[PDB]
């Protein structure tokens, strides 16, 4: 049974506000860090618990803290938390995932990040006072080396990322706790998201027990450069019959995710969007690719969804690559001006986040051996080549976009920049009292 109470809740239910702000800090003066944690956490710290409580029982915004292997350092927290990755940081590991490492920026460039407290709440006042919350309690005991700030899409585009993609549908459900589990949804061990639990193989101090590593990376997103290249290479027809220019530029887009815009995963819904079922959470998840392993007709090998959790590809049930997801979009709406130019004008993209046990399972698997790997799926018939959307190798040549002419490759611009990011551990709400501010 775990303890609702003490888990952090962007890990477990996620936060899922319309405005997220992430605060990077380093620590100045442990002592004092230390002295205002012991009165910060339990005021502030939002567990699983107050997360699937009645909104009436919730605070008007909810925090959540972790830390970086330098921020550990600092504070005199030395044990090993036996992840592989964690300790040097996610800049030493940049190359390793396929970033170019010129588009990094400060604060990211380096070790300085100590930790990141992370503020979620539906309006920007709330935000803001609990940032300032921060700011005073903490004091001089920290240095904010940057916040970055997210806000759900406008609308009916919220939950929407700024491609247009409905985004959070699918997360896989770990056993351990009560709670609904949708058809199609992947049930794992709780030690798969959470340290220290069934199913964690790491090496784990007593005191990380129901922690989780979160992989941060802030992506800008070139939307213009998106949709202009998703018109240029439009689909002419599919099994349905012709396409309009629109109708091919639209479906280019979902083969490349491997969902249309409003969730209806392409899979089930193979040759026109179909809204209601994106909508339906008792049936949008509900596929394997079981129906299509061995041809790229209803689904490309290569699609978005697909590289990142293959489901059948696999062979069946795998637990160990699973990991949640908490990720926002940032920046203003892309005007019509922009869109029409295909050239970006302003800054936007996701602010990525994503949970687990294991980072090299997690992220770094789906990024790496995934993603980013051309003969990913294995053992298919034609090879899938590098993921379109967040894939890192050059070049960027993925085949089987056109479900009609499935050897031809399309080679994509980059749309999503790596502008930094960095790997922490969010500790149990106990651990950070009794164990970091001890
Ligand atoms: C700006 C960058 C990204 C965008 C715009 C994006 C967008 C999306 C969208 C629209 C979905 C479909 C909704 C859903 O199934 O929940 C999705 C799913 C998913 N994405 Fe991303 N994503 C991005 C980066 C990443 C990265 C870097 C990873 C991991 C390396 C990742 C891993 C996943 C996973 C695991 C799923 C759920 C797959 C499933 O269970 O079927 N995404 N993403
Ligand atoms: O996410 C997944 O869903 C299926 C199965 O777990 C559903 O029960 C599978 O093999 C995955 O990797």
């Amino acid at each position: 049974i775990l303890p609702l109470n003490n888990i952090q809740g962007d890990i477990l239910v996620g936060m899922k506000k319309q405005k997220e702000r992430f605060v990077f800090f380093q620590v100045n003066d442990a002592t004092s860090f230390k002295t205002a944690l012991k009165t910060y956490v339990p005021e502030r710290i939002t567990s699983a618990a107050i997360l699937i409580s009645d909104p009436s029982q919730q605070p008007l915004a909810f925090v959540n803290l972790g830390f970086s292997n330098t921020g550990l350092q600092a504070l005199g927290i030395t044990d090993d938390l036996g992840d592989a990755q964690f300790p040097d940081g996610q800049f030493a590991d940049a190359a390793n995932l396929g970033d170019d490492l010129s588009q990094w920026v400060a604060p990211f460039t380096g070790t300085t990040i100590h930790g990141v407290f992370l503020i979620g709440s539906d309006q920007d006042d709330f935000l803001d006072q609990f940032t300032d919350d921060i700011s005073s309690t903490f004091g001089s005991s920290i240095t904010q080396v940057q916040a970055l700030s997210g806000s759900a899409r406008p609308g009916d585009q919220a939950g929407h990322e700024h491609f247009g993609f409905l985004d959070g549908i699918s997360q896989p459900s770990v056993t351990g706790w009560e709670t609904t589990v949708f058809p199609g949804q992947a049930v794992v061990p709780p030690g798969i998201i959470l340290t220290g639990r069934d199913g964690d193989t790491g090496t784990r101090p007593s005191w990380a027990l129901d922690g989780s590593f979160m992989a941060f990376r802030h992506f800008q997103q070139k939307v213009p450069e998106f949709n202009a290249y998703t018109l240029a290479n439009a689909i002419p027809a599919n099994s349905a019959g012709n396409l309009t220019q629109q109708e091919g530029a639209e479906f280019l887009g979902a083969r490349m995710f491997g969902r249309w815009k409003s969730g209806a995963p392409i899979d089930l819904a193979p040759t026109a969007d179909d809204p209601a079922l994106g909508a339906d959470p008792q049936r949008n998840n509900n596929f394997d690719y079981s129906d299509t392993l061995t041809d790229e007709t209803r689904c490309p090998f290569g699609a978005h969804v697909r590289k990142t959790n293959p489901r059948q590809d696999l062979g069946g049930p795998v637990d160990t690559f699973h990991a949640m997801r908490s990720s926002i979009p940032y920046g203003p709406e892309t005007s019509d001006a922009e869109l029409a130019s295909g050239v970006t004008a302003q800054d936007r993209g996701l602010l990525f986040v994503e949970y687990q046990s294991i980072i090299g399972n997690g992220f770094r698997f789906q990024q790496i051996n995934w993603a980013n790997n051309a003969n990913f799926p294995f053992s298919k018939p034609i090879t899938p080549g590098i993921e379109p959307i967040i894939g890192q190798t050059t070049p960027r040549t993925v085949g089987g976009l056109d479900p009609l002419n499935q050897n031809e490759t399309f080679t994509v611009p980059l749309f999503v920049i790596p502008k930094g990011g960095e790997y922490f551990f969010l500790p149990s709400i106990s651990a950070l009292t009794a164990t970091i501010a001890a």
